[PDB]
């Protein structure tokens, strides 16, 4: 399973190639991933829950689109943006 390939296919349109949100993502409410303070207060389970369930009117749920293994493979991608 390629995490980065999944991210570019499903996430980059809102969150950006570097974790800095696009025009679409920012307008919907997304903040940058390369944020030390965000990374520090955010658990892996919070990242997994967000991918799975989304946020109403902000981010679609991905639980019917990706297996738990695919969701888990995205954690290091999100973590790898920092600074
Ligand atoms: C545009 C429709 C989006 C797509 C496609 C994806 N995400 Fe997203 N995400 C979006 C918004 C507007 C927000 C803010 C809403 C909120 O409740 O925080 C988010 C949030 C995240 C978060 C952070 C949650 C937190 O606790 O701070 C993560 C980790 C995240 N999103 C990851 C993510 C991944 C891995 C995606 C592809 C499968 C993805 N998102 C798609 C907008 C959009
Ligand atoms: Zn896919
Ligand atoms: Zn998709
Ligand atoms: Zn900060
Ligand atoms: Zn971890
Ligand atoms: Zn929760
Ligand atoms: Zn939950
Ligand atoms: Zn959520
Ligand atoms: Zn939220
Ligand atoms: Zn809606
Ligand atoms: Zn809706």
């Amino acid at each position: 399973i390629d995490g980065m390939k999944l991210y570019l296919q499903h996430c980059k349109t809102c969150h950006g190639v570097d974790g800095n949100p696009t025009d679409l993502g920012e307008g919907l409410g997304a903040r940058k991933f390369a944020d030390a303070e965000w990374q520090a207060k955010t658990s892996d389970e919070r990242i997994i829950e967000q991918i799975n369930e989304g946020t109403p009117e902000m981010m679609m749920p991905f639980k019917e689109k990706l297996t738990p293994e695919e969701v888990k493979a995205l954690v290091p991608v999100v973590r790898g943006f920092k600074k």
